[PDB]
């Protein structure tokens, strides 16, 4: 055995990147939001599950204090997508 979270480690090594994305909130910081006691292999799918709106509270636990929070509004739509599994760039700025 070897207990496999994902098949492909790109997965992974992209999901911690985005910790960067963020001041000081570390990488199963913004993942373990997703609560649920069971641990499970955490998919591309199954972070498509949220909004960005849970990431900022999940750290500081309520929107209403996240002010203070380090983390910006702008570190979410960051991180957000590359766990999205979307972290590559889409079209060119303007519109073709």
């Amino acid at each position: 055995m070897v207990t496999p979270v994902n098949m492909s480690r790109e997965t992974a090594l992209r999901i911690a990147l985005a910790a960067r994305a963020l001041p000081g909130t570390t990488v199963g910081q913004l993942l373990e939001i997703l609560h649920q006691r069971i641990e499970g292999p955490l998919t591309e799918e199954s972070l498509q599950g949220v909004s960005v709106t849970d990431l900022k509270i999940g750290l500081a636990g309520s929107e209403e204090d996240v002010d203070m929070l380090d983390t910006p509004m702008s570190a979410l739509k960051d991180a957000v997508r590359i766990l999205w599994g979307e972290a590559e760039v889409d079209s060119l700025p303007q519109p073709v």
